[PDB]
């Protein structure tokens, strides 16, 4: 009723060790939650469209045009490491571990509150704040996954990753279909390339509502709502990142000739003409096995275009990498690997002192050495007559179309059956966690946002909004606005993530890779003189593992 | 050569051949289109 709670706030992390290093890691989250009642009571389809900046012809790619639908409701979404693990749980998983299943989910909402502003009360004339008892704060799960999938942690829209923080939900929100051509262009041309929206596919309209497809709950303060358990079916993400790339495949060549001192430039040498050498590959001309040469069982990666944008019907978007790490010491092609920049505030990371509207950003740089140095890419003629002549060879240099930046590299695709991959790593907090799988008859061998996905079913949206709240002037019939008392609620969110990990061992005469501090470091842990605090971009495939 | 690989029946006017019942299996193939290509998938942003 009134005056007693129907719950209990629970931010710890549990690791139940079993048998066999089986370990049962139960990650509980709560937080408080804010939220206001809806701009209007209405669901509105709104369109996007920046002219303004793709005009300009070069601009392309600046394009933001798009249409949506505004709903009243309000996402409660979690679906990020950030919610469920501080930097310490998350050193312990990454150090330890060898791989992850993603086992259980279950969440629940209490001690829910409702208070009106109303307001005016007096001289100077400041507000104030009453319980409304009687109000309902609405709650709806979307179990059957009716609704369009908004994952919100591809705009930083989550909760927030600090408990004693409070938080909020984000206004809920998804896409409308539209037809949109733009034609490319670049500064030197003139006239106006086309740039047009065309309208609304009637084949292709879905219009979505809450009220029509998910049962509402309503929740007074004595109330409460608890899902189920859900469980997951998924792959193990591993915590192991591969350092192989072909040029380390198998068995080295036998050395005839090994160095008698140590030093930084006393090589040893194989000591066979490259031309009487033994061996396989898979160039049907010359005698030459070299380690560029040699047959490797596959190929570890593969090539993508870069940055390369395609189009259909509804507009231009990139096209996505999925390996990385490729270059060698400090330097890559973070978009020829596709690596990933994250943008994010205060709520999820950033120093929760700073001022102004600037986000923080980070690109994350996998440990698993996978993917491309383009720089380095070339190809010969079949006659492989060498030192190869400037006719002979196609370099990254040359070229393309009579462009002065574009090469080959740049359009080049060498995914094949051959290929091999890794799933992509978890982004330590800002990543999401899983995500749905598409519903299409074939489906991609991954994800580039989260490691884990559901082809199973995936756990439903859970939404929130408050109850129109009218005062004693109310008539629909009127196109006038909705008068409605001022209204808001607080209420407590708790979430319980169970996963099932297996702990790795030492099989190398060497130490390895694994987080800490450091005199460096140590003070993104830690509050600060003021309220803190800020929370850190930090890896996960620490060790090494082997791919042949 | 048909005649080296399968059994051939002789039907004469009075003669009717009638083959098994062949069960198959195989994936569904569904009669709803997807109309979301990459610009319209997630979350969209927010609009102040
Ligand atoms: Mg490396």
């Amino acid at each position: 009723g009134v005056g007693i709670s129907t719950g209990t706030f629970n931010n710890q992390t549990e690791f139940k060790f079993l048998e066999n290093g089986w370990v049962y890691i139960t990650a509980n989250s709560s937080r408080l939650v804010h939220l206001n009642m809806p701009e209007s009571e209405n669901y509105r389809r709104v369109v996007v469209n920046n002219l303004d900046k793709t005009a300009v012809n070069g601009n392309m790619a600046l394009d933001d045009t798009h249409a949506e639908i505004v709903t009243p409701w309000s996402l409660v979404d979690a679906n990020a490491w950030g919610v469920w693990f501080n930097p310490g749980d998350w050193q312990l998983i990454v150090n330890t571990m060898s791989e992850l299943h993603l086992v259980s989910f279950e969440q629940e909402i209490f001690n829910v509150v409702l208070k009106t502003v109303s307001e005016s009360a007096t001289q100077p004339p400041t507000k104030v704040y009453n319980n409304d008892l009687t109000a309902s704060l609405m709650v709806a799960l979307d179990s059957n996954n009716t609704m369009p999938f908004t994952p919100a942690a591809m705009r930083s829209e989550t909760l927030g990753f600090y408990p004693w923080k409070p938080t909020i939900p984000t206004p809920w929100r998804y896409y409308f279909q539209w037809d949109r051509t733009l034609i490319p262009s670049h500064t030197g041309t003139s006239g106006t390339p086309t740039n047009i929206y065309h309208g609304t596919d009637p084949d292709d309209v879905q219009f979505y509502t809450i009220e029509n497809s998910v049962p509402v709950h309503l929740l007074r303060t004595g109330d409460e709502f608890a899902t189920g358990t859900f469980f997951f079916d998924c792959k193990p993400c591993r915590l192991t990142h591969t350092w192989q790339t072909n040029r380390a495949l198998g068995l080295p060549p036998f050395l005839n000739s090994l160095p008698q001192s140590e030093g930084g430039t006393n090589f040893g040498y194989i000591g066979v003409q490259q031309d009487k050498r033994r061996g396989v590959t898979q160039m049907g001309n010359t005698n030459y096995i070299t380690e560029a040469t040699i047959m490797r069982p596959a190929e570890v990666g593969y090539s993508a275009p870069y940055y390369s944008f395609e189009a259909s019907t509804q507009g231009p978007f990139k096209t996505p990498i999925a390996a990385g790490r490729g270059g060698a010491q400090t330097d890559e092609n973070q978009a020829a690997d596709g690596d990933p920049r994250y943008a994010f505030g205060r709520q999820h990371g950033q120093k929760t002192t700073t001022t102004g509207e600037t986000p923080e950003r980070f690109t994350y740089i996998a440990h698993q050495d996978t993917g491309r140095y383009p720089e380095g890419d070339w190809i010969q003629n079949i006659n492989f007559n060498l030192p190869v002549t400037d006719d002979n060879v196609l370099l990254p240099t040359d070229p393309i179309g009579g462009k002065t930046g574009i090469n080959y590299t740049n359009i080049f695709n060498t995914y094949g059956p051959l290929t091999a991959l890794n799933n992509v790593p978890p982004v330590y907090p800002n990543g999401q966690i899983w995500d749905k799988e598409f519903d299409t008859d074939l489906k991609p061998r991954l994800h580039v946002n989260a490691p884990f996905v559901c082809q199973n079913n995936c756990p439903g949206q859970l939404f929130v909004k408050v109850a129109p709240n009218l005062t004693n002037q109310y008539d629909p019939d009127a196109s006038a606005n909705m008068s409605r008392i001022v209204t808001y609620s607080d209420f407590w969110w708790k979430g319980k993530l169970v996963f099932k990990a297996k702990l790795r061992a030492s099989h190398t005469w060497n130490p390895i890779q694994q987080m800490s501090i450091n005199v460096d470091n140590q003070f993104n842990y830690v509050p600060s003189n003021i309220g803190g605090m800020k929370i850190v971009y930090e890896k996960s495939q620490l060790a090494p593992r082997k791919l042949y």
